[PDB]
């Protein structure tokens, strides 16, 4: 077969999706770089992808996304015992208490930030949003961060994600503040040891510099900044998620209303913009033994892709998948494998996304303060999803003019 990287790199989100649709299959053969590789869409592959007796993901991360978005060592690299022991560290971090923290914190910081734009006039609204994220993740976490710093480091965490993906020395940026921000939390992790930085108890950097793995050994500096980053850099992230929130206010009809009035309609919104928007594309594993699986042949070592968007958007899963329908979580029946935005299974069995409860509580703020406190204008601007862009945002990255809180 021949080589696909250049037809998945210009669409990402929909290629496997569109490959399904022309075969009428939900996997198809394929190949990227030099890996056969077995695309997967839909439910029953997202149950057998999560199969952690058939798939593994050791080895399977690229090393130009160790260099960028993720690092070397962190847990998404792990399997089986050692996994599970890493993952746990995470999932403590995920109170309700805790994750209402974090929440306020942004609630803050967004209120904090929102004089600024007023006197800028117009502003993107994306970019505006790393920063007050970095400063209430870094609060929440125990990381000290001085003011005059916060912004140099929301840039550095943001290149993490924003940058990773592109093919034009953005992607260099992103490289560099990889070197950066391994470096600084590093010394972070190394002040919380050394006792020169008094995080508490209760903190992601506190419980990170001091977990101990399987054999009872602290995590080595470099790892434990990893993992760390792979706390903060995820939640500047919900800078995506935030800006799609704004962009569904403002191109679905009725949705401001519904929120307004209707106060058990924000979870569903939100679950809705999860569903509906790209952001995750798909996720990377290794078949660990030989098996066969409706009628596709997994050798053992076979790279395997699981398309996210592709499976939110399953008409057979969801009927109408095209349309952007909170209601339609009212049907819900909270399956692990049919909605998949931040991955499918079980969070503590795999490597399904720790932070979903982070995103639902920032996202719900984020709703709160668009219909409730926020007041702005949106000028004629071009509010296109770019499906060619990693990650996917409105083309203009959502310009609000004549922004305030006091109305
Ligand atoms: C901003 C939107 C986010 C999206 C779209 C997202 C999506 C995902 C996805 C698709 C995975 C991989 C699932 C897999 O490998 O099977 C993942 C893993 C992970 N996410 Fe998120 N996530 C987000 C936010 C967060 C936040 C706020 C945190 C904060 C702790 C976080 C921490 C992690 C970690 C540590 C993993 C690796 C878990 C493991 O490998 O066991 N994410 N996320
Ligand atoms: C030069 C080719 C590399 C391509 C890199 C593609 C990486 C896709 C990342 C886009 C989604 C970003 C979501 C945030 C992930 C997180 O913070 O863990």
């Amino acid at each position: 077969g021949p080589d696909e990287t250049l037809s998945l790199l210009a669409d990402p989100y929909r290629f496997i999706s569109r490959q399904c649709q022309r075969l009428g299959a939900n996997a198809f053969e394929s190949r990227f770089l030099l890996k056969k590789t077995n695309c997967l869409k839909g439910a029953k592959a997202a149950e057998i992808f999560y199969d952690t007796t058939r798939f593994e993901r050791e080895g399977a991360m690229p090393v130009a996304i160790q260099k960028t978005l993720l690092g070397q060592g962190g847990v998404q690299g792990l399997d089986g015992e050692t996994h599970r022991h890493r993952k746990q560290m995470f999932m403590g971090l995920m109170t309700p208490e805790r994750v209402r923290a974090l929440a306020q914190l942004f609630e803050a910081e967004w209120r904090r930030a929102v004089p600024g734009w007023t006197r800028k006039g117009e502003i993107v609204f994306y970019d505006e949003l790393h920063e007050p994220l970095t400063r209430a993740v870094c609060a929440w976490a125990g990381v000290p961060l001085p003011d005059d710093e916060a912004g140099n480091r929301a840039g550095e965490l943001r290149a993490l994600f924003d940058a990773a993906g592109s093919a034009s020395p953005r992607h260099l940026w992103s490289r560099l503040a990889r070197r950066r921000v391994d470096a600084w939390a590093k010394r972070i992790i190394e002040g919380i040891r050394a006792g020169s930085i008094g995080s508490g108890s209760g903190t992601a950097a506190y419980a990170i510099a001091w977990h101990r793995d399987r054999h009872d050994d602290l995590l080595s500096p470099h790892v434990a900044a990893v993992e760390l980053v792979n706390v903060l850099r995820p939640t500047v992230a919900i800078a995506v998620y935030i800006t799609f929130v704004a962009h569904a206010l403002q191109t679905c009809s009725g949705i401001r209303a519904a929120l307004v009035q209707q106060p058990d309609y924000a979870e569903l919104f939100v679950q809705e913009v999860r569903r509906f928007y790209p952001f995750f594309p798909a996720v990377v594993a290794r078949a660990s033994q030989d098996f066969e699986w409706e009628g596709m042949a997994f050798p053992e070592g076979r790279q395997v892709v699981l398309d996210l968007y592709g499976s939110n958007h399953d008409a057979a899963t969801w009927a109408d998948p095209q349309e952007f329908r909170p209601e339609r979580f009212r049907a819900w029946d909270e399956d692990s494998f049919n909605f998949i935005p931040q991955g499918g299974g079980d969070h503590y069995l795999g490597h399904r996304c720790p932070g979903e409860w982070i995103v639902l509580a920032i996202m719900k703020v984020a709703a709160h303060l668009l219909v409730n406190a926020m007041r702005y204008d949106v000028p004629d601007q071009d509010l296109s999803i770019d499906f060619a862009r990693l990650p996917a945002l409105p083309k203009s990255g959502f310009v609000m003019r004549n922004v305030h809180i006091g109305g």
